[PDB]
């Protein structure tokens, strides 16, 4: 029993994480084998950020340019190369604590752990969720870029999210592992804004399955919904079109609890419509988003607490 | 910017976790050095649980009737030894992933990082507090028991937690690493409850300074209040009373933000007598209690952990 926000252990990717510098500019790095991938505005001074032309200013720099620390060794550079917004700096040394991995790119609504760096060092890990608007409401300050996002399933790191920047608004963006940014941002000092955000529908979906999975059912009601009318109440709260793959995704917790998807569908309704009346859904007075589907039968019983 | 409940990096204590199996019992294991720590109820069948005599069920058991598997590699139990709840398996290897460590009794209201295993192998990582009465608010399952709490202070793991079992309202109970178990718990299949928990008033005052330091200053006001008028205001709520050391430790973040801690007690208590009035703070309509002045400074400043 219990649930919990729970972040995949990170040590796999602890053993990862350098220290890339060049020039004045230090952030972290992400060792896999003989690479080390790292954001590509490593290489602008805060002067060039506005209108960087990467190209230009790579092409400048030689392999020493960039120092590559990895706890108290310097790993030597012998080649450097941009994909996208990502730099991959090939070294000399491949990293023996390379764990079995890949790269994903994600879905808004994914969730995944972060492993907060600085100077190559781990702060500390968090689970987040890619929002609707392709930001991710992460917790990072200065020197956090080239901070990954991750998920573990079954003992492979399935790498998806790299760390790029802030924008205004308190909120992060960043890039997949192949240096693609999540979203309509672009690695510039411009005047950007993250879109408006909504909640991810599915999600609370999941969530209210986990809390009768956990033995909550006050919200409950005598009510079912067609999918359209639901989808027309939920937009005016600012939350996400549940699509038929959603319905089809909340199948399985479905069936475990008893509680057709549309008729949860209807308790969602109704708790948009009436607040939680000062009760509480797994420790929560807000409705909760960052659970995808997958991850609450992860961490569910399979076993309904009746 | 940006607060989540982060946990410590769980890198360290991952190449610490064993399986530990006793007859057709299998749970979880901490090595360190030669000796691998275990609940002593790994020695109980189902029956011997609703009255265990662990010293006569352990009279019984031999060496080689306890299976350590530490990855794909069983170790060679040497001896065997029980201190307090815990069973200490002396190994003939010593860990070689063993880090600096310490054993540490925390007190209530002191936060760790759980890293939930289970057949030996990491699942998750998540923040938690030891509640006033004495129980984590924990998400575990069946075989979660061995799975460990701690902190890292610089480089040196302190290991605070032991897993042993959950109550009937979900929450759970567990020991320090040397077996004495936190709360009026014990470890035996019979009725036991959770006391009436109340919440952590430092903790609390400690995350509205982090949502200060966040850019959320919508509860803040003119008004101070006294440490006696506060504590007899928060002890009408349930909250913990609220010492001259809390105070104290609240000290730097009072000096960052200019809100004495008075002045901010006087914020908790119009929050407690006249809720949040539709509004959040850091994403939370619930006053956040498990995020200790000691977690704001360090998620507030980057402190890493190499
Ligand atoms: O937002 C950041 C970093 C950052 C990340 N996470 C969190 C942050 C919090 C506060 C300040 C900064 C943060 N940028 C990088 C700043 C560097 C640029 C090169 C020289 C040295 C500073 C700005 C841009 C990146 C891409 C496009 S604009
Ligand atoms: O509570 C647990 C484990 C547990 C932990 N966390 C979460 C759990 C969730 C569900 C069930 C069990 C959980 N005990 C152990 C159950 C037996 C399993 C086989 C061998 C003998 C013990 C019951 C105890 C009573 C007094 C002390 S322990
Ligand atoms: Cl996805």
């Amino acid at each position: 029993s219990g649930f919990r926000k729970m972040a995949f252990p990170s040590g796999k990717v602890e053993g990862c994480m350098v220290q890339v510098t060049c020039g004045t500019t230090t952030l972290n790095g992400l060792w896999l084998d003989d690479v080390v991938y790292c954001p590509r505005h490593v290489i602008c001074t805060s002067e060039d950020m506005l209108n960087p032309n990467y190209e230009d200013l790579l092409i400048r720099k030689s392999n020493h340019n960039f120092l590559v620390q990895a706890g108290n060794v310097q790993l030597r550079v012998i080649g450097h190369s941009m994909q996208n917004c990502v730099l991959k700096l090939k070294v000399d040394t491949a990293n023996p604590k390379t764990p079995k991995y890949k790269f994903v790119r994600i879905q808004p609504g994914q969730t995944f752990s972060v492993l907060a760096c600085y100077n190559g060092s781990p702060s500390g890990v968090y689970q987040c969720a890619m929002r609707p608007n392709f930001t991710i409401k992460g917790s990072f300050l200065n020197g956090s870029c080239g901070s990954v996002g991750f998920n573990i399933d079954y003992d492979c790191v399935s790498f998806c999210y790299m760390h790029h920047m802030e924008l205004p608004t308190g909120v992060h963006a960043g890039t997949d592992l192949e240096g693609n940014f999540y979203g309509p941002f672009v690695d510039r000092q411009t005047a950007q804004a993250a879109g408006t955000d909504t909640t991810i529908t599915v999600n609370v979906l999941a969530w209210l399955y986990a809390a009768v999975i956990n033995g909550d059912r006050w919200f409950l009601n005598r009510f079912t919904t067609t999918l359209n009318d639901f989808n027309l109440v939920a937009m005016k709260y600012n939350y996400e079109p549940l699509t038929q793959d959603h319905v089809d995704i909340l199948g399985p917790l479905s069936a475990q609890t008893g509680i057709a998807v549309l008729d949860m569908c209807a308790s969602l309704k109704e708790l948009l419509q009436n607040g939680m009346n000062g009760r509480t859904i797994l420790g929560s007075a807000l409705l909760e988003d960052e659970f995808t589907p997958f991850d609450v039968v992860r961490q569910c019983s399979g076993v309904t607490f009746q």
